[PDB]
DNA sequence: GAGGTATGTAGGC
DNA sequence: GAGGTATGTAGGC
DNA sequence: GGCCGCCTACATACCTC
DNA sequence: GGCCGCCTACATACCTC
C-alpha cells in the first residue's frame, strides 16, 4: 500500500491501542509527519507508534452507487461490490491496512479485536471540500458496509481550527471552527483592537509552533462519530440512489446547529452522523451547486466570472499577452481564489478556446498558442506554461460596460472586495453558449441560440419603433412567445430540424456509388469528430458493412472517407430501415444528434432555478438589465450634478484667487475658514471625481459634507487663463450631458432604452468583427 | 519506446526516405505534431509519413564519461559501455528506433541502408540550453560511437529563428538567429520605425501561422552536421575526460563565427561539428559557469541575486507573507527569468532555509512553513504551493542599502532594466556562507568564516583608531595576513582543528562503559545526520562491532544512541589504531570531516577567478565597497546641491507669488517666459526629486537644463505660511547635511569610512537579533 | 599498488 | 419488457 | 499535486586484484 | 514538466436475457 507508513506495534496484541490517520492529501500527510516526529520533548503527544498514517488521495469513490444488492431473494440480503468498486486502489489499500473483511459483521467485541487498528481518524481541511465531501464519502462507505463500526465508535475525526484570533499579550487563541461562529463572535465583540485574525484554509497553513501546540493536546480535538436511527435515510439521500431524492433536499438551505447541540458536541466529542450530513455535507452540496451551475444573468459560473473580473483588472492597463499560469496566479492573488491553480488554469484554457463546436461561442479571451482543435474536443491544448492569453478588450467593453460594473452587487471575501456577485451583460450569455455539466443534483445543458432571433427579441422589447414592441410586451405579460428562438447555425454546415418537442442536428454526407466511398463533411453539433470514428469503429455490425475509415479532415473542417463493401451499399438501406426524420446512411453513420437542454441555473440570491424554455430565461434576464440601466442613469445624473457644482466653485476660486491671496494665511484651518466665509461650498473632491461603488443615498450623504481640498489641491498651472477657459468649456459640456441624461430618464418604454439600443448595435458590430476574424481581432 | 509516434513507411524498403525528429522536450513535440498534422492544404510540407518523432526528455546522459575503452591490448580497440550507459531509457529507445548496433561500423552504403530511418533531425530551442548542451551531447554521443554517420551526413538539425522583426506592410520577417546578429542589424538600421520585434525563447513560443509558414518551407532550415579532422580533440575537450583540459579552454571566451563561415553555412546547409562546438557549446559552458558559480562580491549566483532583487521590489511596499510559487511567478515576470519556475521555486526554498548546517548562514528570507530540517539536509521541505516567505527587511536594509543599489551596474534584458549585475554589501557574503556546486569545469566549495574575525578585519581596515589599521594596510600591500580567519562555530557543538593546511570538524560523543552505549550528540559540520546513519549501517565491518542504532534527535539537535557488542568496546580501539588527529571512536563512527574549499568565483566583468585563501577574497572585495561608498557620497553631494537650489527657488516663488500673480497669463509658455525674466532657474524637478539610476555627469548635464514645472506643479496648499516655514527648515536641514557630507568626503582613511563603520555596527546588530531569534525576527 | 563502481550538492533541460 | 455495463462534460479534491 | 532520468568536479568512500 | 484515480446526472449507446 502506497503512502502508508505502518505504525509500529500495530496489528498485534496491542493493535487495539493504535489509530490510523486517514489524510485527504499530502499536505495533511506532512502535518501528521511533523506532529508524530515531534517525538522527544513532547512525551504526552503521540508518535509513529500507535498512530498509522494513510492518504485518501483527494476525494474517494462513492461506493453507494457501486454496490448492487442483487439476489437478496435467497433469504439473506447479499450486497455485491462493483468490479470498479473492487479494483479501486485507495479503498482496497485501506481495507488491507485495517485487516477488515466485507463478509463479517462486527457485532461482538472479538470481531472488532480482529482489526489491525483500534480506530480510524480522518484529518481533512476545515472547509466544505473535505469536511462534508471527502469525510462524507468515507462515512458513507463505512456506514454502507460496516454500520457496527460507526455504532461502536470505530470512526472518528480530528478537528482543526478554521480561524484563530490572537489578542495581544495572550498566547491562547479563540480557535473558531465555522465562519458563522466567528462572525457572531466578532459582532459580539465591542471592537477588533489588538486582535490578529488568521485563516487556515488548509492543514498546511498551520505553522510549526501552531502544530506543536495542536499535537500537545492531540488527545483533544478528536471527535468520534455516532450512528443514529435517522442517519440511514440521510445517507441514502445524500449519497447513492436517485438524484431527485436529493433535488428536493437541496432546494431548502443549510439549517445551522442549535447552541445546545454544539455544546453537546464540544463537551463530549461524539458527533452524530445525521448532524454532520445535515450541516457539512449539505453546505458542500450547496456550494458545489453554486460553483458548477452558471448564473442565468451572465451565463457563467463563479469560477468564470472570477476569471473575467481578474482579466478585466489585469489587462485594463495593457493588453500584453500573459502566460496562462501567470494569469491564473494573478487571478488567485487578486480575486481570492483559494482552491488551487490546476482547475483555474484549466478553466482559463477552456474560456479562451475557440473552435467549431466549442463551449464558448463568444470567448472572453483571445488565445495565443495551441488551445486545441475540434478533433480532440479541446483536449489537445498545450500546457498552460507555454500558452498566452489576451483580453478581448473591445468585445468585453461593448458587452460588459464598466459603468455597469460600478453598480453591480459584489462578493466580499474576508472583508475585501472581490469579483462581482453577477454580471448583467447587454445580451444574455446563458442563451448564447454551450455547456453540459453535472452538479450535485442538477444537470446543466444549454444549446446556443442564433444571434439573429435573440437580437430581434431584445430590439423589439427595447425599441418602441419596432412593429412587434406592443405584441412582445403582451407576450411578456401572458407568455405567448410570438417570435422564434432557434439553435445557432454558426460553424455548422449541417441542418437543424424540429420534431415533436426536440431539435436534431444532422451531419451531411456524400455518396459516390461508382466510387463506392461515403464522404462525410459535417458531423453533429458537438461530437469530437475523433471519438466519433472510435464509436463507429466499435459498433459491431456497423463495422461489418465497411472496410476502412480515413480522416482527411484538417483543422476547423471535417472530411472523412469511408470505404465499404462493394455489395453492402444497398444492404445498409435494408439493414437500418430509415425513418422520416433520419436517412438510412444517417442511421448507419450516427449522423443525427438529438439536442437536450437542462435549463438549470442559480439565482442571484444563491438558490437554484429551473426554466422550461429559453424564452423564460430571456424574460427573466430582461428586467435586471432594465433596472441596471435605470439606476446607472440615475447615478450618472447625481454625480454629474455634483461635478458641475464642484467645477463652478473651482472656476470661481480660480477667478478670485488674486483677490483672496491665501499666501498670507497660517495653515489649512485658516484657509478653510476664510473659504467658508466667502461662501465656497464644502465637499469631498475624492468622491466627486471618483464615486466608485457609491450608491445614490451614500453619494448624497457624503457629498453634502467634506473639506475644501479641491481648492487647496489644485496646482499653480491651473491658474492660467487657458486652463480656466478649458474648465468653463468642460462645465458647458457636462451641463449639456446632464440635460441629455434628464431627457434619457423620460424615455417612453423605460429610462435608457435608447442607450441600450446603441449598446446592442456596438456589441453586435464587435461580435461580427470577431466572427469574421476567427476571433483574432488583430 | 515511450513518446515515440512511429512514422509509417519507415523501417522498410522506403526507410531511407524517412527522417526521425528528435525533440528536446514535449513543447517541441507539440510543435512537430502541429506541423506534421497540417496535412491537407500543405502538400509540399511533410506529414507523419517519412517523419518520425521522438523526445529526448530534456538533456541526455554524457556517454563520453561512461565508456571505458578497456582491454584494447588484444590488437583491437574495444569500447565497453557502462551499465548505467546500457540501462538509460532514452538512449536505448533511440537505438531501438533507429535500429543501430554498436558493433557495426557504418562504412559502406549497405550498412547505412540497414538503418530504420534515413537520418536523424534534432529540434531544440534556439538558446544556449539545448543548442550547445542537448544537441552538443547528442552530437558527442554519435561521434563517440558512429563517426561514419556524422561523416556521411546522417545527423542533422532543424534551425529555428530566435528573433523575428516584422516591418509594417511586409509579411516576411528577417528571422535572425543570434543576439549578436540582431544587434548588428539594429545598429545598422537607421531607426526602429514600423518594426515589431518578437523573441522566441523556446519552440512553443511560435504561433499557428508562424509554424505553418515554417513547415511550408520545411525542406529549408535543415542543416546537416559534417565531421572534420579537428573535431575529435574538440569533442574530447568539451565532453568527457579530464576537467582541466577544458578549464584552460573556458578561460578565454567565445570566438564569433566569421562572415564567410556564416555565409557558407547558410548557402549550403552543412554545419561543421567543430564550429558548433566552438560557438554554441562554448557559449553554453560559459553561461553555465556564470549561472552556477557565485560572484565573490555578493557571494550569490545570477538566479539567487535575481531572486533577491525581486524580493526587494516585491516586499518593499508591504512585507506580507507570499506563497513560494506566487513569489517565483513575480520574480519571473519582473526580473525576466526565462527558464522556468521549478528551479526558481527550488532556489527560493533553498535561500529561505535556515537550520544548523544549512548553506545560507544569513538567509535573505524568513520562511513561514516547513522548509526542512537538518536531518534530511533540506530535502524534507514542503511543496512551494503551501509555503510562504517574507523578506528579512531590516537585515537586507542594513546589509544591502538602497542608496547603494541606486549606483550599482545593472543587467539589461531586451533593453529593460533587471536585477543588478552584482551586489556589493557591507560584509562579504562569499566568505560568510556555505556551498558545494559543480559547474562545467570548476567546483565551488566554501566554508563560512566566523563573524568575529571578519568583523575585526573589516573594522581594522576601515577604522583608523584601530591599533592594527596601519599593520592591516601593510598586510594588504604585501599579503602578510596578520589577523586570523577561522571557520564559524555557530550551530556546531563540535570543535575545529587545523593540521598541515587543512581544517577538520569533529563531532562529539559520550561513552558509557557500564551502559555499553555510545551516545553521539554532534556530528560533522554539514553531514545530513540521516544519510550518516545509512553510511554507518552500510560499512561492513563497522556494523559488525555494533548491534543497534537509534535516532532520538529532535529538530535542531542531534542525539543518536549506538548499542554495540559487550566485548567489542576495547576491540574497536584495537581495530582502528587511532591517530593524533582523530580518536579510535571518531575513526569508527566517521566523526571527523576534512573541509575542503574550492574558492572559484566569477568576476564582475564576466570571467572566472580563483583564490588561494579567504584573505584574497576579502582583499578583493574591500576596494569595491570603498569605491561604492565614495561615489555614493559624491552623488549625494551633487543631488543635495541641486535640491538646495531648487528649494530656494521654490521658497522665493512662494514669497513673491502675490506680486507675480500668474493668474492673468495665457498659458505655460508666457508663465515660463516671465519666470525666466524674473530670474527663476530652469531645471527638471523630476530628476532632482528622484535621480534614481543617474551618474554624476548625466545628472549635471540634465540639471543644467529643464523647465519651470516645479513652480507650476506646486499646489495652492503650499502657499500657506506654515508650508513655507517648513520648506525653509527643510532647506536648513539639507544644507547642514550637505556640510556634513563635505566633511565626510575629507575623512582620513577614505571618504565615507565612518559611514561604513556605522553600517557595520547596524548590520552586526541586525544579524545578532536574527541569531538569537532563530531567524524569526517577529 | 589495483580503479570503477555509487553519492552529492545548485541551477538547468 | 430485461438493467448494467461504459462515456462524458466543468469545477474541485 | 508528487515524482522521477540526466550535466557539471572532486573528494571520499567501497570493492576487487 | 506530463499524467493519472475519483464526484456529480442523464441520455445514449451496447450487451444479454
Ligand atoms: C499526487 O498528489 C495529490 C493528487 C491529488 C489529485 C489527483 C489524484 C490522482 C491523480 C491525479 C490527481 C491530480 O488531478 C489531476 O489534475 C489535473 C490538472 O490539470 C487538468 C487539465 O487535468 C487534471 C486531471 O484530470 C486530474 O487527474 C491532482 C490535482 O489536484 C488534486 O487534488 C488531484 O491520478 C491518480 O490519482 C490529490 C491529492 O491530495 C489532495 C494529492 O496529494
Ligand atoms: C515530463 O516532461 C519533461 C520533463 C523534463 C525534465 C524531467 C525529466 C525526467 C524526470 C523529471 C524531470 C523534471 O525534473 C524534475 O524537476 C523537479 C522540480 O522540482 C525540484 C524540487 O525537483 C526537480 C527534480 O529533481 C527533477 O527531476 C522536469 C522539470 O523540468 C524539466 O525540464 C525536467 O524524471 C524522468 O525524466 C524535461 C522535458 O523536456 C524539456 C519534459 O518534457
Ligand atoms: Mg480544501
Ligand atoms: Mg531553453
Amino acid at each position: 500500500v502506497d503512502k502508508y507508513t505502518r505504525a509500529r506495534n500495530a496489528g498485534g496484541k496491542r493493535a487495539q491501542d493504535c489509530m490510523l490517520l486517514a489524510a485527504e492529501g499530502d499536505s495533511a500527510l506532512s502535518l501528521l509527519r511533523t506532529g508524530l516526529t515531534l517525538g522527544k520533548s513532547n512525551p504526552s503527544g503521540p508518535s509513529f507508534d500507535f498512530c498509522g498514517m494513510i492518504s485518501l488521495g483527494g476525494v474517494i469513490m462513492n461506493a453507494c452507487k457501486k454496490v448492487t444488492n442483487i439476489t437478496t431473494d435467497s433469504g439473506e440480503t447479499i450486497m455485491v461490490r462493483n468490479e470498479q468498486l473492487t479494483n479501486n486502489k485507495v479503498l482496497q489499500g485501506i481495507v488491507q491496512v485495517l485487516g477488515l473483511d466485507f463478509n463479517c459483521h462486527y457485532k461482538t467485541q472479538e470481531e472488532r479485536a480482529k482489526l489491525r487498528y483500534g480506530c480510524i481518524v480522518a484529518c481533512v481541511d476545515q472547509d466544505l471540500d473535505g469536511c462534508g465531501k471527502i469525510l462524507g464519502l468515507l462515512l458513507a462507505y463505512f456506514h454502507l458496509f460496516w454500520p457496527q463500526l460507526i455504532i461502536h465508535g470505530f470512526v472518528k475525526r480530528l478537528l482543526t481550527p478554521l480561524i484563530r484570533v490572537y489578542e495581544k499579550g495572550k498566547t491562547m487563541p479563540v480557535e473558531f471552527y465555522y465562519e458563522q461562529e466567528f462572525d457572531a463572535w466578532a459582532k459580539k465583540q465591542t471592537s477588533l483592537v489588538n486582535h490578529t485574525v488568521k485563516y487556515y484554509k488548509g492543514l498546511a497553513a498551520h505553522d510549526t509552533h501552531e502544530v506543536k501546540s495542536m499535537f500537545k493536546h492531540f488527545d483533544n480535538m478528536v471527535y468520534t462519530f455516532t450512528l443514529d436511527d435517522s442517519a440511514k435515510e440521510l445517507f441514502h439521500i445524500y449519497f447513492g440512489g436517485e438524484s431527485e431524492l436529493r433535488k428536493r433536499e437541496l432546494c431548502t438551505g443549510v439549517v445551522p446547529l442549535t447552541e445546545t447541540q454544539t455544546q453537546s458536541i464540544h463537551s463530549v466529542r461524539r458527533i452524530p452522523c445525521s448532524l454532520h450530513l445535515q450541516v457539512d455535507t449539505k453546505a458542500y452540496k450547496l456550494d458545489a451547486i453554486e460553483r458548477q451551475i452558471p448564473n442565468f444573468l451572465d451565463g457563467m459560473t463563479r469560477a468564470r466570472r472570477k476569471i473575467l473580473a481578474g482579466g478585466v483588472k489585469c489587462f485594463a492597463s495593457n493588453n500584453r499577452e500573459r502566460k496562462v499560469f501567470q494569469f491564473g496566479g494573478y487571478v488567485a492573488d487578486h480575486m481570492f481564489y483559494h482552491h488551487g491553480d490546476m482547475s483555474l488554469n484549466t478553466s482559463i484554457i477552456k474560456a479562451a478556446q475557440y473552435y467549431p463546436g466549442s463551449s464558448h461561442l463568444y470567448p472572453v479571451f483571445i488565445g495565443i498558442g495551441s488551445f486545441g482543435s475540434r478533433h480532440l474536443g479541446g483536449k489537445d491544448a498545450g500546457s498552460p506554461r507555454y500558452i498566452s492569453v489576451q483580453l478581448a478588450s473591445e468585445f468585453i467593453k461593448t458587452m460588459f460596460p464598466a459603468e455597469d460594473s460600478w453598480l453591480l452587487p459584489y462578493v466580499f471575501e474576508d472583508g475585501q472586495r472581490a469579483e462581482p456577485e453577477y454580471y448583467v451583460p447587454v445580451l444574455p450569455l446563458a442563451i448564447m453558449e454551450y455547456g453540459a455539466n453535472p452538479s450535485e443534483g442538477w444537470k446543466y445543458t444549454t444549446w446556443a441560440r442564433q444571434l439573429e432571433d435573440i437580437l430581434a427579441l431584445v430590439r423589439a422589447y427595447v425599441d418602441k419603433d419596432n412593429p412587434k414592441h406592443e405584441l412582445l410586451h403582451y407576450a411578456i405579460k401572458h407568455k405567448i412567445t410570438i417570435l422564434p428562438l432557434r439553435p445557432s447555425n454558426y460553424n455548422f454546415k449541417g441542418h437543424l430540424k424540429r420534431f415533436g418537442q426536440y431539435y436534431y442536428s444532422y451531419g451531411t454526407y456524400d455518396i459516390s456509388e461508382q466510387r463506392n466511398i461515403i464522404t462525410i463533411t459535417e458531423l453533429p453539433l458537438r461530437v469530437p469528430t475523433v471519438a466519433y470514428i472510435e464509436s463507429i469503429k466499435k459498433s459491431s455490425n456497423r463495422m461489418t458493412f465497411i472496410e476502412e475509415i480515413i480522416d482527411y479532415s484538417s483543422s476547423e473542417t471535417i472530411e472523412i472517407l469511408v470505404k465499404l463493401k462493394p455489395n453492402s451499399l444497398n444492404r445498409i438501406v435494408e439493414e437500418f430501415k430509415e425513418t422520416e426524420e433520419q436517412d438510412s446512411i444517417e442511421n448507419f453513420l450516427r449522423l443525427r444528434n438529438c439536442l437536450h437542454s437542462h435549463l438549470n441555473f442559480v439565482k442571484p440570491k444563491g438558490g437554484i432555478i429551473e426554466f422550461n424554455s429559453y424564452y423564460e430565461i430571456l424574460y427573466a434576464w430582461l428586467p435586471y438589465r432594465r433596472e441596471l440601466y435605470q439606476k446607472r442613469l440615475m447615478r450618472e445624473h447625481a454625480v454629474l450634478k455634483l461635478r458641475i457644482i464642484m467645477e463652478t466653485a473651482i472656476v470661481r476660486y480660480i477667478n478670485e484667487s488674486a483677490e483672496l491671496n491665501l499666501s498670507h494665511y497660517e495653515d489649512e484651518k485658516e484657509a478653510s475658514r476664510i473659504l467658508s466665509e466667502h461662501g465656497f461650498p464644502p465637499l469631498n473632491h475624492t468622491l466627486i471625481i471618483s464615486p466608485e461603488f457609491a450608491s445614490i443615498e451614500e453619494l448624497n450623504q457624503k457629498a453634502l459634507q467634506g473639506c475644501y481640498t479641491y481648492i487647496l489641491s489644485l496646482q499653480a498651472r491651473e491658474l492660467l487663463i487657458a486652463a480656466k477657459t478649458r474648465r468653463v468649456e468642460k462645465i458647458k459640456k457636462m451641463q449639456a450631458r446632464l440635460d441629455k441624461v434628464e431627457q434619457l430618464l423620460q424615455e417612453s418604454p423605460f429610462p435608457g432604452a435608447s442607450v441600450w439600443l446603441e449598446e446592442i448595435d456596438a456589441v453586435e458590430k464587435a461580435i461580427i468583427k470577431g466572427r469574421n476574424t476567427q476571433w483574432k481581432f488583430h
